[PDB]
């Protein structure tokens, strides 16, 4: 019944312990500094005031990151013969680009909120300590160069390119935590990472030169392999199999023996090579996580252990069970423990150590922390409604309160799922057959809607705010409920034409996607057990990584936004020979920056990449231009990819064996 | 100085034991059968009577299969408006179709050794074990069935089809063991690997209805997704990322928006998706193959046991000291051993055990002979060549055995490597300007050859064949040595213009060949060690399971050519209607086997794999096609290809455990 912030701030020493290690067993980890204060007062309360409006800094940094997605590209600010206005010239469009004002006026505003948010911590932290971090510094860096550049900017209406999207992508991946580990890692890994590059650029080398020598005299070595740096070209693209029968065909065609040479090079190099290069990853990403988890590890001990040194004024190591009694008393309340009797309590302790006066030193004290938390599930907040009691203890609330936490309530919810699932699929048959009566059943549908936003109310309440919110689950279903009730809302409150609200077919998919948790029943099977617990674990632990290709990406995007910018036209004479026309490819062209994110994730997937790169080389004309692409590959695809794959089979592993250890 | 199949045929019970230890030590197990017989006298001569001509058989066997690699196609029997002999026509070619004669000649002689190889146990096995086994019953069943097609054959100069291709590609994989035990591997994986497959089909079926209930409206769906059995069939091969931007380029022109939906489904089922199954084929590989090298080091314990009641005679666990050394001195000629007095180890015996007569149990004279073979070397046999002895002990010849044995020998030959790489790229270069000083240097490459022939009969003089044929790189410069100087000696004996021989620029890929041993010296680094180590440990390791994915396609190859054989023609129209003229793919057909195997290995590597499916089944008109190239990528490519990156993986991680545990 003790809020944990109110713990920190004010209460005993038995308080501050129960809070501060029930933060241990949260997981979240207090700055080392403040650990280090008596009493850490004015510090700690600074600190959880700062706290409280994480969600602000969120979303500040997200606006950041689309402000960088959503600015206008640097080439059209050069004038152009044809306007920048004309969206079909140059294969670009739906998005709009912010004019000078309302850029200017979204960039400060920003700006103020990443400003006061990074000078904050100084007024807790202390000016010395703060100086000392080499984060804080690198913070500072990134902002003021943020602020001269706006500067500049406000002050022009000359500079090569714009350097403001690097340092607000490079700035937002400073912002998150799990990002930050990640780039630990990466930059771990990098030292073992480059020795398997070097063989495999020595590999490359000596089949490409092998297969110059080879078909030289050949004619299809005159016809593709011309050089030696074309046959080295050739050679790396094979290797990705992206075009394995088109670079051989002459030589196929020739004589048929040929190909077993090629047939001999893509399978020593597919299966023997790149797999090689998987695992060596994998077994370095094993290492590195291990030891970050043991840095973690050793973190929270050592926090863990200032309780102890907390609880202890004279600190020499002495422990005493009437002491330790109101810490169990204090635990209690926060983690549900049986209830137990002083008299039962003292006839345990006296039966289990003969020795009078038995002390509990540091080690076990830490021990035992983690067991008792390890072993018995946390205890609920009682409710942030809980201020006005005869609501609370009104006998309707309290039967329903009964009833919503009976599974009965479980059962009901899939039986309306259920039932949802038969009246949607039945709507989209009659869209499919274009009958007339599909109106009926979309009304239906949205009584759907109104009930699963009733439900959520329900729950909310029952539950309260922050129980309710810790769940995973409950949080997607908190959004998607939200999202259909705002869509609805907003049907509902205008009766016009919208471009897609008033067609009204969108409310389908999101009932699917609160329908996902049907699937969670399927765990029920031992079959299918193992795959459906490691699939819904991968979705919120594999976010990190995802999200720093996603940076990669966007930093990509920017190099290529202003390389690439305007060699993309309607007009050019010389593009219709590239083979972005010949296959229709020309709209995903690098002329802005979505443009550039869509052709950078089809890059991403190895699906005719080739294709991209000599269809740019040709265009720019300069063969400096493949090494761009050839980077891209080199770095995200043989390495994080890679990762990705290392972290989904380790995932697997430890569920099935978390799975098996219960029995 | 004792032959093991000598010490087996004739011998004392100590020279009985010592070489059935030696056996078990080098992993070959004698039949169980002959085990149980009393001194096995006979039995044991036929069996190594039989293991002598090991070769033949095994040449049989590749005889066999290349006869059916050789095959005529059975659509050109029946009779075609043009010819079968117009090569150009069928777009077949470069191996020529075995006439009648030839064909049935070929076939007598490989059945007849092939039976008389399958019917050679009967003699020392004995009939009603032999008739027991259910390998040698399905044996017998299928050169009974190569007979009886044989005699057809030669009767008939009516069958819907030749049953024959596949009975002798099935009979093949029982002949080696090595392919049997794979066959083992996967027959417990079906098990599980059936499981996943629903979900993987369950994700295709939910996907692809929302996609074609979503673009049903859209101008995209009216060209690509028309209905939903198209969209599922378009959807499956976005799933391989075959092609990722052609499917969804209309909805890309359309809508913007409707990215999000193609990115997030092949997000979700590449990296999802795919990576699980990944993980549980590996996981699978990795229980299955517990359970085979468990039951194989159960079975050499057995046999090891048996030395153990072979030595005693009244068989009551009963081992005595001067009964033991006997067994000491015996092993001491067949593995190498530090010289031991009798009376040394008298007084290693008494202060090793204060008890008298101590007694070795039978338990620990299993584990006692696993340890001494592992820390000692074997003994090599002295020599094949020691009948004569005044060569061997000629003052010359012991002199020249105490050089190649010195360590000095191996620099003198690596420098000649280095040299010989030298001497090739300055020789290659000259052919690339095309100048008229290639051929004196041309002829200073045939020195060299002449050289490493040299070499290696020093080597094998003074090692002996045994000796030699026992390292597994010396047997690959064995086959790399001869093949030069056949070759070299045709050129020289017949002074005639060959289409290849004449020209003599093969002899540069032999010795670049011969070269690959440099590799072996960049293991010395430590930044290699794990890469090089590995590598080279695949290469004799990976072979079974590369086996049983050739063999598979040998299966599917034969069902091509019957469905597929006369589509692909000249002359056909609607073929140049479909994708394989326009992106010239006609060369690789299913009109033959040679082609067959070919066009299967472009599909085995996912190098535009969509162009054969649905340009075959615009060929052959009938939806049913596709059931041929699905069902190939599902056995194929997510089950085999995932097992082969689960074995290299595997085998690298026991590289680092075996390298870091030396220090
Ligand atoms: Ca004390
Ligand atoms: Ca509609
Ligand atoms: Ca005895
Ligand atoms: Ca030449």
């Amino acid at each position: 019944r003790v809020r944990r912030s109110e713990a920190i701030t004010h209460g005993t020493p038995f308080q501050k312990a129960a809070a501060l290690v029930d933060l241990a067993e949260d997981g979240i980890g207090l700055p080392v500094e403040i650990l280090d204060q008596s009493s850490f007062g004015e510090s700690a309360r600074y600190y959880f005031i700062f706290t409280r409006l994480d969600l602000i800094w969120s979303l500040n940094y997200f606006a950041l990151l689309f402000l960088n997605f959503f600015e206008q590209p640097l080439w059209c600010e050069k004038n152009p013969k044809p306007s920048c206005k004309d969206r079909d010239y140059y294969y670009l469009g739906e998005l709009p680009y912010l004019t000078n004002a309302e850029s200017i006026i979204y960039e400060v505003i920003t700006l103020a909120i990443l400003l006061v948010h990074t000078f904050f911590p100084i007024s807790y932290e202390g000016s010395r300590i703060f100086w000392t971090s080499r984060l804080n510094l690198v913070k500072v860096a990134c902002v003021v160069i943020l602020f001269v550049d706006v500067l500049v900017d406000f002050l022009y209406l000359f500079l090569p390119f714009r350097i403001a999207p690097y340092v607000r992508v490079i700035i937002f991946i400073l912002s998150i935590r799990e990002l930050r580990d990640t780039l630990v890692l990466l930059s771990g890994m990098l030292g073992t990472y480059l020795n398997i590059l070097a063989l495999w650029m020595l590999f490359l080398l000596f089949a490409s030169w092998i297969a110059f020598v080879m078909f030289e005299d050949t004619q299809q070595g005159l016809t593709v392999f011309t050089s030696y740096g074309a046959t080295l070209y050739q050679m790396f693209i094979l290797f990705t199999t992206s075009n394995n029968p088109d670079v051989w065909i002459p030589a196929y065609k020739s004589s048929r023996w040929s190909s077993v040479f090629f047939v001999l090079y893509v399978l020593i190099g597919v299966y023997f090579v790149t797999n090689l290069i998987l695992a060596v990853v994998y077994d370095s990403f094993k290492e590195q996580l291990a030891k970050q988890v043991s840095g973690m590890d050793q973190m929270k001990r050592r926090m863990l252990e200032k309780a102890f040194g907390l609880i202890d004024s004279d600190k020499n190591g002495e422990i005493d069970k009437n002491q330790c009694i109101k810490l169990f008393e204090q635990l209690t309340n926060y983690r549900t423990l049986p209830k137990i009797s002083k008299e039962e309590f003292g006839l345990i302790f006296d039966e289990l150590d003969d020795t009078r006066d038995f002390k509990i030193n540091k080690d076990e004290f830490a021990d035992l922390c983690q067991a008792i938390a390890l072993r018995f599930q946390k205890e609920e907040v009682p409710s942030l409604f809980e201020h006005f009691p005869q609501i609370y203890h009104s006998a309707l609330s309290q039967q329903l309160r009964a009833f919503v936490r009976s599974p009965n309530f479980g059962y009901a919810i899939s039986f309306i799922l259920i039932i949802n699932f038969i009246a949607v699929v039945v709507e989209t048959t009659l869209d499919i057959e274009e009958s007339s009566a599909q109106k009926p059943w979309q009304v239906a549908e949205f009584v759907f809607g109104w009930i699963y936003v009733l439900e959520m109310a329900l729950k909310i309440y029952t539950y309260g705010f922050e129980n309710y919110w810790r769940e995973g689950a409950n949080r997607f279903d908190f959004l998607v409920t939200w999202v259909i009730v705002i869509g609805e809302t907003a049907t509902f409150i205008t009766p016009d034409e919208n471009t897609f609200f008033s067609n009204g077919e969108w409310i389908r998919y999101l009932l699917l996607a609160r329908m996902l948790r049907l699937i969670r029943l399927l765990m029920n099977v031992q079959r299918y057990r193992a795959f459906i617990a490691t699939f819904i674990t991968l979705i919120p632990s594999l976010m990190p990584y995802l999200g720093t290709i996603f940076c990669v990406l966007c930093i990509y995007c920017s190099i290529g936004v202003q390389v690439f910018g305007g060699l993309v036209n309607a007009g050019n004479k010389k593009l219709f020979e590239t083979e972005l026309a010949e296959d229709d490819y020309l709209l995903f062209n690098f002329n802005d920056y979505p443009n550039g994110m869509v052709t950078l994730f089809n890059l991403l997937v190895m699906g005719n990449w080739q294709v991209w790169m000599e269809s740019y080389k040709d265009l720019t004309g300069t063969w400096w231009s493949i090494t761009y692409f050839v980077s891209f590959y080199v770095i995200t695809i043989l390495l994080l990819l890679n990762l990705v794959v290392a972290f989904v089979l380790e995932a697997f592993f430890t569920e099935l064996d978390l799975e098996e250890e219960e029995k």
